[PDB]
DNA sequence: ATGTAGACTATAGTCGACA
DNA sequence: TTGTCGACTATAGTCTACA
């Protein structure tokens, strides 16, 4: 079960719901699908490089920004 | 092609290359094949956060310190 | 609003062969 | 040593509907 992997999806949700949106909110902005957006978030879906840029993009946060709380939760 | 992609194989192959290593031994230690680990390196292919981590692992490098560097990737030019 | 189900597509990742 | 091509298997990512 892969520590990063739930990293990922942990500071996903979390940046999620600091900007109120609901899962759908994020599939739309992402061009991504709401269900996949759960698998992520809730189930630990392994997803590419290119489907967490366009996550970065659908919450509208910097990857730098995004990498920098990554690495704090990886810190704990 | 994709920004995000290129910053995270370029980091992968400069720590590679720091640390002395061929792609075939990078693919030993990932558990990934040497020709995927190419295909990353050369091709920008799409890996999963999975592959990522395995590849860290290969590269005896903390995702910490791995996306350090990446973020000093992203930050320029 | 979210998670699961299932069936279906696109492509991640393997493997042998050779330049 | 690396990159490629092509063929294969595994799984990311979609879509519909429903509790
Ligand atoms: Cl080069």
């Amino acid at each position: 079960e892969s520590f990063l992997l739930s990293k990922v999806s942990f500071v996903i949700k979390k940046i999620r719901l600091e900007k109120g949106m609901t899962q759908e909110d994020l599939a739309y902005k992402s061009n991504l699908d709401r269900t996949y957006i759960s698998g992520i978030e809730r189930n630990s879906r392994n997803l590419t490089i290119k489907s967490l840029e366009l996550i970065m993009k659908g919450l509208e946060v910097s990857d730098v920004v995004f990498f920098e709380m990554l690495i704090k939760e990886i810190l704990k």
